[PDB]
């Protein structure tokens, strides 16, 4: 009897004094990384508490006291925290295996479902890009892993699409020798590749073809954008029309 | 037998001891910190009453009563009152994460998930920012989080894409040249970065030119709106067309 | 076993006693409150069963008949209560939540996610708005808290932003000196904050100009319908011309 | 030994019987209320199955058979149930707060998340309404309650909100004077309240203004009706044109 | 020792033996309802399985093995079963919730969030209904219940909404009697109901009027139908003209 | 204390071996059913480890050592790879429901949220289709139980809807009598069903008029057809004018 | 006693050993395999803690102290945890599914909802396409096998679906005959199968014939694009006209 009195009294004592060291522990690794009054105050303080009550929990059913309740209250409240805790616990869990599985590391350019720029940073809980145009934004892992995750800079060699409409009375033929032998002496363009040129569609107001080529990554916007300024320059120059928007109106007075 | 009642009429009589003598040591908190009537009395209440509930429930035990059934029930309720409190709990943790770890921090202009403005605050619970017509709004720290976060004040340079259409029959080199011009006077445009002018869609009733030109965050706002200008009054005078909608049409009387 | 026997049933007679008393107990208290025979009734019985049925298992159980199996199936029902509850049990919470750290009170004109009114009473499980057509919204402040909450009656200040399209073939420096002018002249106009005035677009048939004055929240409205009549009636005058839609149709005869 | 051998042979004995009286008593409750062969007769049965396998396996208890496994698998599927249960259970819920509690009682017209309607009861697990073109709708309670509740019975004045384009070339002045006399004149428009006539839009192909007057809910449709009659007779007459879509076409011969 | 393995022994047995026997059981009950080999042979099976390997643990137990850990894996795997099994049993809950609560019953036409037909069968699981046209949907029932519930069978009157636009220079009192006379002389329309006949709006192009008028269910298709061709007829004789649309069109030669 | 220690190296042993055996067992279905060196080595793996740390945890537990920790711990990551597992626990479950239960069977023409085909097999966990452009797709079967399932197959006559807008100066009657001659001599369009041809709506530059008839699931498709290439012949010949987009312009010099 | 205090020091003792060499063991193993300083110390951390604390609770429980209050927490953690990871874990189960099962394997051409390229890669956690632009994408397996998977290089022969619209007065038969011609001469088309030439639709400004026709899937997208060369050519040598969009015009002068 006296051993179990005791006993509980040297364990209150014992849970005090842990709980304070265990707090004081918490605090010293919260100032080495990045303390925050509030947050190392409040996170080691709910740490004291948590071991002092276990070890009242654990004097009283010592003595006899049975502490069912508390253990379930106790339990109920911990799964409470742990629903709250789950989107940022899935962040945390994307975030390792982001790292160690990892297809995008810092430096590449990616899109991560929408939102693509460089990445400047995969972190623990949220991957930090920069966009094209200067935007800095902030994606959190688990939506990250979530999307499809395209990487820009793994890939070589892409493929431009062009789709130039045309009157309807042009010359399918003539269009298609003036835009082959303008992908045919682009240089940028891969030769041994898909290198297609056909009429596409028949347009509302237009006839369009399609037309495509491959170039390597760097290449290609240049490509495009020159390809397209040649096929403007030619098409004028051999009388080929990019029509306006067409419509046969029929009249009647009254 | 005997032992056993005694000792649950000796356990109620010392949790209803302790349970006095630890609301009458809140209070002394309490008063010494920063007291409040109803904060220091309901809550040293409440702490009594859980202590006695308990204590209560500890003595049917020893008279020997299974308290399963209370216990599940207990169990229950307070899971319940944990699952109600999770979505409440989740906007407190994801303040914690946004506070010590946090991209957007008082003063920085940014777009929370469509809502964008000046941070006033990141808080508690919540974030408060002034959008630039000058609401103010208060959004969830939890919903914050779940959406990507994007900041504005983080990059120093930004990027403007002008898109001009000018008239077909204009000549792509003259347009180019005037965008070019004036980009390249104008200062606030950093010369080492990217300065694109190019013959980018040939459009419906346009044939439009992209321009991409670089300058810091705060200039950036004026230089679009001053190279707008610009392009405006220099391709008037130099006689390059902004058309209207165009539309061929072909008559037929009846 | 004797003793096991007679405790089990003094413990069936203990349980259909206090579960009697604590029914009328809970009418005793219904009535003096507010008493509804359905409410009383139904609430009062529901505990007196849950007591009898604890009572019961108590006993099987001190006979020694393992309840585990009630236990279990009492703890799920339990479970789903405390499930179907929580919808209005996170309700009550957000109300405590928005009741002591509340950012719109009676009186504030409020955007709720969508919803936007003024907010008649903030109450224990919803809140009151009146809208400024004259409906009355009852929104859970259980969704309230979730989505954003944008108050307009906090700040005090707005802005206004004005777009203004005037004919390609107009004066730009007249437009922009007879706008400035008319907000020069609107004292409502805050003079010390933003007062822009620019080219701002490109227009299809149009060149619009952006317009963003400040102004008190009350006297906002009002600057903007003034500075508009204002601008129509100026511009009419100066000669600058609203455009209709353009349009330049080429001719075809067939 | 024998005595638990004799123990487990006397509780099987004891749990098929008072399963059969269980299950006879559920179906006495279920034929004097509202009985169905197959819900009767299938839940009385599943409750006698439950009673009996509870048997077995505290039989399987006295003779020493640990059921820990019974016991945890029926546990799970307890909780499964409850989750199924759950959106069910939420409607009732909502319906007791509903009841007790609410905002909207029969014979009253209102908007709940759409679908709007004149309440004709407000039951146990469903609103049922009768919109205004005849239709009968029944609303779960439960998103009822998740979404906002809007009152038209409660409040009891509105406002309409006209907005009525001229010509460009129309006098401002008049126009105004017009719908001024026409708000002023009538009678259903309260005279205390707001009555706003202006220039709202710098309209495409018309010039709008935008008139705001409160009227008694029922008074309004009718208000709104008549000032428009009103609106497009005294226009017509003042010789204020409504404009037809606008179009200015540049020609050209080719 | 020798009792604990033949009892053990026995256990092993009884499981088997009971195992072998409530499958055959489940066989029967699977033939004499709906039977599908893959489904009475897989639950069966299943059920068998169950049994036997909660024996084989009940053995290892009685023997002298603490079995924690297959009872808690096996916990684990049956909440992730009861999780799965939610979506499924929501629907079943749903449905037994429907058939003895219902407002649809086979038979009647209705609209369960979308998709209207006519019940064919309210199930277990889901509802099944065909549609106006001929297709077959079946629709789960939790879904049903989680929507709006309009059954047009239920009521009997409603009300058609007719909309014809008139030319402006139309004469609103004509157009207001030969309308009224219209669905004055449609017996099929309810005389004691609504009988509205008002210019509703101000077009684009034209001025409409807005008719509402009630009928019986049946009725109500053909008043729709026959009041339409009626009104085209009688605004064609009255020289009241149904226009097309306007556009002014304002010429400019260059 | 020798009996304790040698049962527990005992049951390491016996661990050990079963383990082995339980895994070569797997090894050996894997390999006659279909075998995948990754699949066979790793769930082999998987399941020998789980039995031998399941038998040391029996082992520390007859010796005495709480192993409490160590159950909790495996139980909880039993749940996690329990959790992963739901989702093909749930389409298997659903696949299960799907057959007993099902509406569609193979070679049905089915939607199964967007996605529609003919049905090539219903498996275990997925929906096997055939789509009428010659795709094949492959649905989970729980994706395919949340979404409705419309079956085109399970009525044997289904209903055309046509809508053929003619000139708004054409004979009402004559329209009619044209279109009920054809659906009249349509043998495919059964005679005994509904047979509607109405003035359906009063259209912008048309007046359209609705035909519905039946006919048996195959000769739909063609029966649209058919009547469709005579309804332009016929109307063609009768001189109804099918009506190009109409347009009253009102001109205007300046 | 004393056997009890030196029980509960003894196992500590053995528990401290235990956990450093299975700790080291862990290292052996991951050093030997594919070491990673940060992942094999803190794996081997991690074990070893798990171990320790299992220790110390054993031992609390040799020296009487109930460790509930730490079961408790520790297990719902663990659930929590298990949550967290649960989404990474589906990943991982899928891509077990994936790669024993798999439909689409590496070079097969795929639409894995929305993205379709050829595979270049099942792995692990992933599955890796390239798009046929070239991009290359990497799509989580979970969101792989919850959406739908087609797989195009499975099947061998698709449909094209050509769509023609002709002028109003064009000829029904020899429409139809060109393009039965174009598709009856055209190889590549399998002419066993489906080889449809209807009017389809009655057009806005056109109207439309629909030709159904199919091919092996390598010879389709030439197919489409040889027929449609085709119609263009022998419909403008038949005289048949691709119209361009039509519009009749009243008009007014004023």
């Amino acid at each position: 009897y006296a051993v179990n009195i005791v006993a509980a009294l040297a364990i209150i004592i014992v849970g005090l004094i842990i709980a304070r060291m265990i707090s004081n522990a918490v605090n010293r690794l919260m100032i080495s990384r990045k303390i925050d009054a509030t947050v190392a105050d409040f996170l080691s303080a709910l740490v004291r508490y948590g071991i002092i009550a276990f070890t009242l929990i654990a004097a009283l059913g010592r003595v006899g006291v049975q502490t069912a309740s508390v253990i379930a209250v106790l339990g109920a409240a911990g799964l409470a925290v742990g629903l709250a805790l789950q989107g940022s616990l899935s962040n945390l869990a994307a975030g390792v295996l982001l790292v160690m599985f990892r297809p995008f590391r810092a430096g590449e350019y990616v899109d991560l479902g929408g939102v693509a720029g460089t990445v400047l940073s995969v972190q623990i809980f949220s991957t930090t890009m920069r966009t094209a145009d200067g935007k800095i934004i902030v994606i959190p892992n688990g939506k990250i892993i979530a999307g499809n995750i395209i990487n820009f800079s793994r890939e070589p060699v892409r493929r431009n699409e062009f789709i130039i409409g045309v009157a309807y009375d042009s010359d399918i033929d003539q269009v298609k020798q003036i835009l082959t032998n303008i992908i045919q002496s682009e240089d940028r363009i891969l030769k041994d590749r898909e290198m297609t040129v056909r009429l596409n569609e028949l347009g509302a107001s237009s006839i369009n073809f399609v037309v495509r080529v491959w170039s390597n990554s760097g290449d290609l916007q240049n490509v495009y954008w020159d390809v397209l300024e040649r096929i403007k320059r030619e098409f004028d120059a051999a009388g080929i029309s990019f029509p306006y928007p067409q419509m046969d109106v029929n009249f009647k007075r009254v």
